[PDB]
């Protein structure tokens, strides 16, 4: 019934089919992103219509198409012809990776390469990765990627322990040609293993660890109907799934009393992109879109119960698109369970002899991802206290290279010759905001500092000043720890008991944003991570801070255009969108596979609620 | 038979003794502080001389003293009297704060102005604070508190929700006298209730939480020796309890292999500071040092199972003195278990076929202090992956005001009428180091951002830089979170088998530090905290960054005078001292009760060990 509903076997069938009719899906063709449609704005939206969007690729040659299409009504809604030479290329097919490997096999430039170094080419693994827009005017408006190679001793062996540096090829995956190799010289690769499962490098394993048991013996405090919405502990919200952003939220609203407050209309990760900071011409051109070039719902995990999720463990299992338009069920793809978090408020007082103490808990939503090297998990919390909280958790094994006889200020040194190039990851929070509903404002808050003087005999004082950001021009925004600053989105047409708007702040961690030169390519490509906040008037269609097709779009798309309509954002339907990511120099302790590192943000309630919420929470 | 075990009853008891057969505690003498002072470098050194630290006050108002005594011989070490007019007075005592209210109700002038208000007296609660430092000669040598009165409605009622503003009294608590009472005109005592165990404000407690049941059927994976020996997951640490700094660690170290490597010889949270930033007469002067001037140890809860600490609990129930020097045990008052800490490492490799997930552990010591209105929970972390980490949970009630008519750039408004002002909460943490030993250097890293051009023709490069911290004139630093800006203490003669030396890099929150103006007398006197990060060659009698006698003292103590000795700290043994704290702008949400928030700060290995230390964690 809820328009908000994950998308069914059936309804991909339905696509599919729908497809194949309007003669939009013969054999050439290749769904590359198919995704259900949120509904348009509109309070009293009854008549279910099911729409997707679809982009259509063609591997023969001919030019790809952007489609929509009603499930309800067994419809066509429009279909448009792409020039992916303006508007950028469709999203890397999952198929297309093979391609380069076994390209690169059969070409005589490779095999030479590989040959002055003693490598067996059948050993030789190939990472297949986006190519970016660089000098190459040969490579506009044709399907590009790029492939470094590494060492693969035996089958179940750690390619990544041995890179070919010094090695790089750029393929055509849709004509099939290999359009340069280049060598710039013989680097060793590295010896070692790093097989990480290894007993010879594990060393006999801990016999020290007792388990840990975390049940519910009641079952979980949290309903799950209509077969994605949640309610637990006052919230109420809708688990959305989409293959490329992964995990969505919809309608995050909080029960005050009698009423249902809305707070948040739609949460996601928008984008997230890892440049690499190594000018060595093998990589600096490495730039992972993950979420716009490679869709990171595709390679969502099945999440083990005992081992990835812990506790009393309720699984989605979402349905997406294969290139073929048959439905792909991704088994135990998202986990959700609630967590004790400690203390929520505890005070013992001397004069009233009371002593109190509550415990707080987390309603936990994730999912993992693994794009080639990289897995990267995706945590939404909630919290009693109405507290908001996104935390990404990035493992798996580091990229690496040679590393240089003489150092290097680009790289950093894991094992005898071999290197990690430095990176960022760097993630975009799109926030459709509705506080307390759609008319909202942002402010931005600084901690103001006071001299000594008349009114301030001690020179204790000090205080605190928000400005209203009022114009789309004037809210592209730069984080400035040094003076707390933090951002409250309020709705200035909803106040509290004592007359104040109410308001949620947001939280950044202050990490550096992108660090690239800003005459760059990624910085013109990923401007978005070059500041921390970005709020834009809503539209139906900015949906992505770097626009809908990334994969060797030129710049400037998503918000930088946006922004440049300079709309009127006080008291209007917003959209806040921040950057926040991790700026990694691996260490040792990284290698062979790396310890989670974790970034994220959280929004507080500032003057939401008439007074504490967690009140009511039970001693037990 | 450890050194570092915890005082026992006998102990404490064996002191009362010896300052009793030397005179030095007769009837009209009072224990201010008592502590258990650390060995002096030198491994092994003495067999065993366990030797005590005592401040006596006096309550005939005579001079007081510092007492070293040798409990294991019998002896005093030394005993010296202090000028408390140029050295500090002694901390405050837990019998000075019951004066406070009982010398108030039968003063006239304050009599007086409760008659004006329509206050009984009798329903008047004074909270005692400490005095600082500031214009009124009179109190130079003089043990003085300063009372702010806040109404109780009936026995039960939450005192804090009634402040009677525009009133303050000043207290000799040695003579018993009355110095001024100050009443700068008649405020509206605020109505509401705020007492949050009251179903009228409450409503029904909510029936839909269910349990969480956390069990270790076969018990913790941790070992305790010697009453306070951890092992836990190749961690090896003695846990200590002091009356004036609370828990502190001694001895961190981790088995890697077959050797224990040093990490941490000794830390501790050696001050906190609380500075209002209203600049009313009635609270300018508020600032709580409460470690210096209360001793948070002297305040711990008794941590009830179940509610404060939840799963498989061991308990350490420290003992202190009371003002007599007898024995008190503070039954409960440290918690000790592990919790799980989700995923610790995953990666599904597509070329090699291996899923691999490890599960993460952290190891928790905890306590809780209530200070007043304020209680604030003290946690340490230790993971399986070699992070150490430091949280404070700040809760309790906040502190009140009236809310002018009209409004106030320094105090927020809770409920109609009633204030909160503005205020921090700063902490600062004393690590004394000894990565792989005692020969330690800080290096300041800060990201570098490189410019577009030859060596970096795209742009992409991006580097780090080093700055060895080579005397103490040069160590006192600040944050900067927008060069990523970490501290790494490394060992330069500890190499790791890449041939670089071991260490840890220091991860900090970059909150704001002190808001106050530099001329303040709360600058002076809490000079530690307008930095971030001050490093000082270790010496025995340096153990508080604000100095020893920290009530009603002006600076010329602590940390400033001891970085003026520019001693060498390049490969030598030195103390890190991190300031980290909450710039707190009460919300209406902290209202009646505060939801906890958090702070702190992390170390994480860089290059100390060969390869990640958790390779041999099992699957589970
Ligand atoms: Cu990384
Ligand atoms: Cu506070
Ligand atoms: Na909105
Ligand atoms: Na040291």
């Amino acid at each position: 019934a809820s328009p908000f509903r994950l998308a069914s076997a059936g309804e991909i069938s339905e696509v599919q089919g729908i497809l194949r009719t309007a003669g939009l899906l013969g054999p050439e063709k290749r769904i590359a992103y198919l995704g259900v449609l949120d509904p348009a704005r509109g309070a009293g939206s009854e008549a279910e219509d099911r729409r997707f969007r679809v982009f259509i690729h063609d591997v023969s040659g001919a030019r790809p198409q952007e489609v929509t299409v009603s499930v309800t009504n067994g419809t066509v809604i429009s279909a448009v012809e792409l020039d992916t030479a303006a508007t950028g290329e469709l999203p890397v097919l999952e198929e297309e990776f093979e391609v380069v490997e076994q390209l690169l096999a059969t070409d005589e430039r490779w095999l030479k390469a590989l040959a002055a170094r003693n490598l067996d080419v059948s050993k030789v693994r190939v990472a297949p990765l986006s190519a970016g827009v660089f000098e190459y005017a040969e490579e506009r408006g044709r399907r590009i990627l790029r492939g470094l190679a590494f060492v693969q001793d035996f089958p179940e062996d750690s390619a990544w322990a041995h890179p070919v540096d010094g090695l790089v090829a750029y393929v055509d995956v849709v004509s099939k040609e290999v359009t340069r190799v280049i060598d710039t010289g013989v680097f060793p690769v590295p010896a070692e293993h790093g097989n990480y499962t290894d007993p010879e490098l594990t060393g006999p394993l801990r016999t020290t660890q007792k388990p840990i048991s975390i049940t519910q013996p009641e079952g979980p405090s949290f309903t799950v109907t209509g077969g994605n919405h949640i309610e637990w502990e006052k919230w109420s919200l809708d688990v959305g799934f989409d293959v490329r952003e992964g995990v969505v939220l919809h309608n995050i609203a909080f029960r005050d009393g009698d009423r249902l407050r809305p707070i948040i209309n739609r949460a996601s990760i928008a984008e997230m992109v890892v440049p690499y900071g190594d000018p060595s011409p093998i990589r600096s051109w490495q730039n992972y879109f993950d979420t716009g070039e490679y869709l990171v719902g595709q390679y969502a995990n099945s999440l083990e119960l005992g081992c990835d999720c812990l506790g009393d463990i309720t699984y989605l299992s979402p349905v997406i698109s294969d290139a073929f338009g048959n439905p792909r069920e991704i088994r135990n793809g998202i986990c959700m369970h609630e967590e004790d978090w400690g203390i929520l408020a505890k005070h013992s007082d001397l004069w009233s002899g009371i002593n109190y103490t509550r415990r707080n808990r987390r309603m936990v939503i994730s999912f993992f991802t693994t794009i080639g090297n990289y897995d990267y998990g995706f945590y939404w919390y909630l919290y009693l206290d109405g507290t908001i909280e996104f935390e990404a958790k990035a493992t798996g094994v580091v990229f690496t290279s040679a590393f240089p006889e003489g150092g290097s200020d680009n790289i950093s040194q894991l094992a005898p010759g071999l290197g990690a190039p430095f990176h960022q990851h760097i993630f975009s929070a799109r926030l459709d905001m509705a506080i307390d509903g759609f008319t909202n404002r942002v402010e931005e808050e600084d901690v103001v500092r006071q001299t000594m003087g008349p009114g301030n005999e001690r020179g204790n004082a000090f205080s605190r000043k928000r400005t209203v950001l009022t114009r789309e021009s004037e809210a592209v925004r730069e984080a400035d720890a040094r003076t707390g600053r933090t951002w409250i989105i309020s709705n200035p047409e909803s106040k509290n008991r004592l007359n104040e708007p109410v308001g949620y702040k947001l939280h950044a961690h202050n990490q550096p944003t992108l660090l690239a030169d800003p005459g760059s390519s990624i910085a013109r490509r990923a401007a978005f991570a070059t500041k921390d906040l970005w709020v834009t008037r809503y539209a139906d269609d900015e949906r992505y801070p770097t626009g809908d097709f990334v994969n060797q779009h030129s710049g400037g798309a998503g918000l930088p255009s946006y922004i440049a309509q300079d709309r009127d954002i006080d008291g209007q339907d917003i959209v806040v969108w921040h950057t926040f990511g991790l700026t990694h120099f691996p260490r040792v302790e990284d290698w062979p596979i790396m310890p989670v590192d974790t970034v994220g943000f959280k929004l507080r309630p500032e003057g939401f609620f008439d007074r504490s919420p967690v009140l009511d929470v039970p001693a037990n």
